[PDB]
């Protein structure tokens, strides 16, 4: 369906919204995040191989793809926002009504059950933090809290395989 | 409270959403369409007085300045969100929180009975429209989805009808 | 008229220009600023409501409007120009040619005259330090003068009543 | 490797500089673009899967996320620019000297060896060919110039409608 | 002087005012308008001389380089700022201030008092004229009267071709 | 030749891929740093007649607008694509099909072996330092190696008639 491409492509004009609140310049797109949380899982998954743990990652890359998919619809709904609305409650809703078909990997992304709904959300921590501190080397003084997110990871058991690299990350 | 002050200002960088997705290159932002509402506001409220209909524009101005104040915390969901989300609701809710002295006034302009809530929904409207046939001059061939379910329109047929002229 | 409502989206436009000059990279609008000094002014009224002081507050609001409309024509000359052009008389000008009525308004403002013509010049005033502690916290390094204008709030009859709004911004 | 990430992050920044050549003003990342096309593969992917073809959708969305991350270290060339230079050769020293796992990955997309390679070929075009159409909705005038299709003739056709 | 250098900085942030005002999205720099009417310029130039014109290029060329140079200062004055502001003679005074030793060069551009000084205006409105053309191959419905601005008789297939245009 | 216009005008639109691929925002264009390369060129030449230097000047600002024209066809490659393509050669290259009459002008520019040759070098790099210094002022943390070019200057002859310039850089 060009439907679903076109879809797809109102993520390389949504902006990332925490950075912009925050007054960073020319926020990256939803699209420019996920680009990187694909890729951030493809290198975790082989990290994973490399320890023994078994990965499905044709499933954790599908899930890293259309995990904020339903931000096409919703956009990207800051902190401040979700105080008074369910994010991930309408982008479900909104994946529902036009890829039902990923209903299942949202889900698992969205519970972070799964090995590989855990990695992607490690994943998608982990460009968000980083992508913080590449901001701060460019002028942001006000990127601090995007750092709490190391907290969280540490939240998952799949984080117990992933050492090195959330310690290369905490050494920025 | 600069606190409040600071809220305000994400308005200069919170933008447009219904442009951006639509691939308008430089949108404009909340706090750019809130200054021309509350500009189309004192200018219609003119027109209004002339007309002898009454208008408390102290009221109509005020609403006017802080009509999408709740988008500082909401963001401006686009149509496509308003689907899965009430954005009056949580602009409210918001708004409550910070401004609770301005829940009336929002009030007023979301029920859009009183001619002062009636007339800031048609400057609301007319400064889209116009930024619509503005951004088309600059290129734009995709914004033709950007009045008279209103009373209020009665008393404002000319201004309409040069819009509709454009 | 449309052609008012026109000339008044070129605010939307039009840069705020001393920011621009100093490298700020994504400078506010005209129509941002006077979104926020129309902020402001009404805070402001409110706040010497309080003190027992008479404010016409519609009057107030109104300046606040229209008091950089001219730059919609003129638009926002910096400092560094205003040494050899005369601004604001080439301002009240404009305005004259475009709306009458306007001109005097923007001449409360200009002359601060009156009481409501003085809270726009400080509500004018606090928006810009607080902008510029704003391009501060998202890299600024070069914008220390803009806080010059903290001594210019106390020249005014009105601010024997906002000695508070000043400290708070001060202490910035 | 934060290194690698670092390095994939560049493609958030670095323009797709045949739409900027043409005049459109805000135009897409490199990321933006390689995003899509990832989108665009895994969905065509399981239209193949619907008709019974043989794919490794793994392996195409493996090459999907790498297809130009070369273009991190080359940026990414306009056709004026490879009348004089060899962009897929230099984008694939790059790639070896960052991921020399992913050589063979590049060169079944690059050289549109396998069905995975092809696939991706062609959501590479598709994107770019849909971008056009979007670009041209917003302004631009100036963008007319922008085998395994044998099993994609429905969405081929619903492109050019 | 590096304070002449961090000046002349200015102008690749000011922006071609008549563009944005229009809704050119990501307008030109003033720095991107004098690098083009410099190249301009240069090619004016060396058709005059083929063509056995006697013209001192190293002086147009150098005129070129600053007649925009004031606007680092002043800004570029649109149109509608024209009717109540001088704006060459505000150019004027502020290089006079930091440049003193351009002002007859600029002189010689604002009045048109050589043939090196209209050479430049004529590179002047060949870029602004040429960079509307390009605006609109990009969107822009609204820039006609950018076009109005259209020893000429020696730059007539210039002029032509961009007629054709 | 309106296509010789049009070529140089595609410099308005092309970055200067260092400071953008460093997370600079909104960085100069070509055209936007070979102006000021032009003008600091014109400065340096006077400056050394002062100093009892001939230049030619001509040929100077000649060399200062097509420097960096072939990157109208090429683009500005950065270092990092510079390991691995010849950028001089193929701007050369581009320039030869396009410009023929300017092949010696930008052999002395990439040779930087005449005077002339020298003099715009050393304009290039002061531009581009003082830019950073610029970039820096308004946010950016990450642009120390462009300094490193100061070291590059010493090796050009000319430059020991430049000393008082290039301390006011180092200054900086
Ligand atoms: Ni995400
Ligand atoms: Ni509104
Ligand atoms: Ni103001
Ligand atoms: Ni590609
Ligand atoms: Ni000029
Ligand atoms: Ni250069």
């Amino acid at each position: 369906s060009i439907d679903l491409i076109l879809l797809a492509g109102k993520l390389k004009r949504i902006p990332r919204m925490g950075w912009l609140i925050k007054g960073v310049p020319n926020p990256e797109s939803v699209a420019d995040h996920s680009y990187r949380v694909a890729f951030i899982t493809l290198l975790l998954a082989e990290e994973l191989k490399k320890k023994g743990v078994e990965i499905d990652v044709e499933k954790a890359l599908k899930i890293a793809i259309i995990h904020d998919l339903g931000e096409a619809i919703i956009t990207d709904l800051p902190l401040s926002a979700q105080k008074y609305l369910n994010k991930e409650e309408a982008e479900a809703k909104a994946l529902k009504d036009v890829l039902p078909e990923y209903t299942e990997l949202f889900e698992e992304y969205s519970k972070a059950l799964t090995l590989e709904g855990q990695l992607v959300k490690i994943a998608d921590k982990l460009d968000m933090i980083i992508q913080a501190y590449e901001y701060e080397l460019s002028g942001a003084k006000n990127l601090s809290e995007f750092w709490n997110a190391l907290e969280d990871l540490e939240k998952l058991e799949i984080s117990r395989y992933l050492r090195e690299i959330i310690e290369e990350v905490r050494r920025l």
